[PDB]
RNA sequence: CCACAGAUCCCACCCGGGUUGAUGAACGA
């Protein structure tokens, strides 16, 4: 036990080389040496004026490096009990220390602001500083370690990333890294029909592709200070490699961006609304030839994904267009808006084929291409299912007690699964319109998507950086439910 | 596959040239 007279609050436990049976206990105020075999406190250093936050054994005898709340790294001799050296890092709070051990006498100093500083111990000069490699709001650099005998330093923070930096035989060069979002995913989509990749956007302003396979590989989409946060997303696998196959809408921007799934990078085109409105909805044809953009001012624009050229423009809605889609045969185009209007248009000409007026503002659309049904989420907490061929409402789903966050069709077309602020995930059988299953979660689902094949369900939630995968073990009764809902927990991070 | 480098190239500024010559131009105290 370290009583408060013996030392302060324990910060770190270290074992120095050749210190047989002797544990070094560094506290906020001093450094102790205990013989763990005999129990004897064999050493206690003088009081340290400034709070010690970090400690790290040096690659030479008797020396331990100590970081302080003030940007000081102190080389301390445990045998003689005195300072040997004190390096000052101006106005930084040290969070990690590591010595290079490949021949070069270098020291790395991580900080809470997310900087990684490299210092030459022999030339007594600052070698370099990797600025903002990890987010400060997530603790900055929480750990940075030179690999033993190698010119490689591994770094990490609370921003869900693990980076590796090298020193070529010169400033350090980015080598490789792995990561995900630092904030919960806001929008997701399955990228392909082989269940390989998922496209995922977050409020951390990033666009990522995550593999669904065992290697758990992932890669951020290159934006070559980030683009504003994504507010709508669409992707089609048809033209991968040939031209742009991803469209994103960004917060408070009057144009949509395009991306290339093959090269995992932003694409060539930007698609303007043309009516000075923000982009509120985006969509793509199944063939991959066309991009659709819905404006906050009501306009709908159709662009050519190959050349980037504006093809067609429609003006029906007088409020924000919240959803757009086109049938698999590119015959009939459908739209929805906050004005509660459902628009039906002929794609080959530009004729208004029809209009529906619903009783509440419409916030989102999901179109089922294999059944030509599309569902709409309304502000009155209902889900309206419409047949695109007949241009008629065929079903209306009532049950949710709060705002609907997301929904999707089961691949066959038999089911619709929906999520809400009411912290439920419900399954609706379309032939009856009744809720046949309900799940209560403790972490509200913000997205729900069926895999192209009926096997998996992907969900995103209010808290958590990742995407939850569920197995659809019903590939069932038509009995209605009420408070017989299941209170299920999210999948384990220990699986697979 | 991207990333990043590389050097080149310009490219335009920038400087000097330069209004007290840029150019190329085949010898014979």
């Amino acid at each position: 036990t370290v009583t408060e007279i013996q030392g302060g609050e324990i910060v770190s436990l270290q074992h120095l080389a050749t210190y047989l049976n002797k544990l070094t206990v560094v506290t906020k105020s001093n450094v102790l040496l205990f013989n763990v075999r005999t129990g004897k406190l064999v050493f206690t250093s003088n009081e340290f004026p400034d709070q010690i936050t970090t400690a790290e054994p040096a690659p030479v005898l008797d020396i331990i490096a100590l970081g302080t709340v003030t940007g000081e790294v102190i080389m301390f001799n445990m045998r003689k009990g005195k300072r040997i050296r004190t390096i000052k890092i101006p106005q930084s709070r040290i969070s990690s220390l590591s010595f290079r051990t490949d021949g070069s006498s270098h020291l790395s100093v991580g900080t809470s602001s997310g900087d990684l500083i490299f210092y030459d111990l022999d030339r007594r000069s600052r070698i370099h500083v990797l600025k903002n490699i990890h987010r400060e709001s997530y603790g900055g650099v929480t750990q940075a370690t030179f690999l033993n005998g190698q010119p490689i330093i591994v770094t990490s923070g609370g921003d869900n990333s693990l980076k590796e930096y090298v020193f070529d035989p010169q400033p350090p060069r980015y080598l490789r890294s792995r990561g995900g979002h630092s904030q919960p995913p806001s929008y997701i989509a399955f990228a392909d029909s082989q269940s390989h990749f998922m496209l995922s956007a977050s409020k951390d302003r990033s666009l990522w592709s995550f593999s669904l396979r065992k290697d758990a590989q992932s890669q951020e989409m290159s934006q070559r200070s980030k683009f504003p946060e994504i507010v709508a997303l669409a992707i089609e696998n048809a033209r991968i490699g040939e031209w742009e196959n991803i469209i994103t809408a960004h917060k408070d921007e009057k144009f949509a961006r395009t991306w290339d799934m093959r090269n995992k990078r932003v694409g060539r085109w930007t698609f303007d609304t043309t009516d000075d409105g923000f982009v509120k909805s985006v969509a793509m044809s199944q063939c991959g030839n066309f991009g659709f953009i819905g404006s906050s001012n009501g306009s709908i624009t159709i662009y050519n994904m190959q050349s980037g050229i504006l093809r067609k423009k429609y003006k029906l809605h007088k409020r924000a267009v919240t959803g757009i889609s086109l049938d698999g045969m590119n015959r009939k185009m459908v739209s929805c808006g906050l004005d509660g209007i459902v628009g039906f248009y002929d794609f080959n000409k530009s004729t208004l084929l029809g209009k529906l007026k619903l009783d509440a503002p419409i916030t989102a659309m999901v179109y089922h291409r294999s059944s030509d049904l599309f569902a709409l989420a309304l502000d009155d907490l209902s889900i309206v299912v419409i047949d695109a061929v007949t241009q008629r409402v065929v079903r209306q789903l009532w049950g949710h007690s709060n705002r609907i966050t997301a929904f999707d069709f089961s691949p066959e077309g038999r089911w619709i699964v929906s999520a809400s602020l009411d912290s439920t995930i419900r399954t609706w059988d379309l032939p009856t319109g009744g809720c046949i299953d309900g799940i209560i979660v403790d972490n509200v689902a913000t997205n729900v998507k069926f895999s192209p094949n009926g096997d998996l369900l992907a969900t995103t939630h209010v808290t958590g950086n990742g995407i939850c995968i569920w197995t659809n073990r019903a590939q069932s009764t038509r009995t209605i439910d009420e408070s017989e809902f299941a209170r299920m927990a999210l999948p384990s991070t220990s699986v697979r």
